[PDB]
């Protein structure tokens, strides 16, 4: 295959910034000791595409988690929390869009390249978390 729009969020990351990280968990519904230990790491993500599959695997002290998915099809993820979810992860503009929904809860995760930074937003109801990645 040839190039893909998506290759732009392919290759190795590392989190050099999180706000608001906590209360974000915290309106997740996150247990305190989970919150406190997933608050704390640093992960490493490695992003790569072969194919119609996408892989976004993530890498740190507190939990190693590696999900695979197609555009707009519908997966089972079992989060670093620990959460079960059904989640689906489409293209909207250049960003990456992840909802995932559990217990009749639902949260979106946005990833988006911005300058040479991979840029994480995680919304739940009125919480927004921004996590900024670095290439590693
Ligand atoms: O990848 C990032 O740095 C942003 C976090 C993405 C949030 N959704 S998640 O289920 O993949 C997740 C990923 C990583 C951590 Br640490 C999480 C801690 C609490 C709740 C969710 C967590």
């Amino acid at each position: 295959r040839g190039s893909h729009m998506c290759d732009a969020f392919v290759g190795t990351w590392k989190l050099v910034s999180s706000e608001n990280f906590d209360d974000y968990m915290k309106e997740v519904g996150v247990g305190f000791a989970t919150r406190k230990v997933a608050g704390m790491a640093k992960p490493n993500m490695i992003i790569s595409v072969n194919g119609d599959v996408i892989t976004i695997k993530s890498e740190s002290t507190f939990k190693n988690t590696e999900i695979s998915f197609i555009l707009g099809q519908e997966f089972d993820e079992v989060t670093a929390d620990d959460r079960k979810v059904k989640s689906t992860i489409t293209l909207d503009g250049g960003v990456l869009v992840h909802v995932q929904k559990w217990d009749g809860k639902s949260t979106t995760i946005k990833r988006k390249r911005e300058d040479d930074k991979l840029v994480v937003e995680c919304v739940m109801k009125g919480v927004t978390s921004t996590r900024v990645y670095e290439r590693a």
